């Protein structure tokens, strides 16, 4: 269903693509607090904006700058406010 199809469209992703993506996911997972949906409807719509950034040819760390990790952290701070 979702969480499989979700998965398949970051699969079609560039491969550098592909490995940010797993490392917020893993981020998130490690530090998330809160509601598992949240978390995962969150990470829904960064496939969202990755999908669109990799067609619209920019780069994945254009997208979370270096540091992942930081991106991550907002990404799961305003979870709270967006989902």
């Amino acid at each position: 269903g979702e969480y499989k199809m979700m998965m398949a469209r970051v699969a079609a992703l560039p491969e550098d693509y592909q490995f940010v993506f797993k490392k917020i996911q893993n981020y998130m997972w490690n530090f998330s607090a809160g509601n598992g949906m949240d978390m995962l409807h969150i990470q829904y719509e960064l496939i969202d904006l990755f999908e669109a950034g990799a067609a619209e040819g920019r780069q994945v760390l254009d997208i979370t700058g270096e540091d992942v990790a930081s991106f991550a952290d907002e990404l799961v701070a305003n979870a709270k406010t967006y989902v």
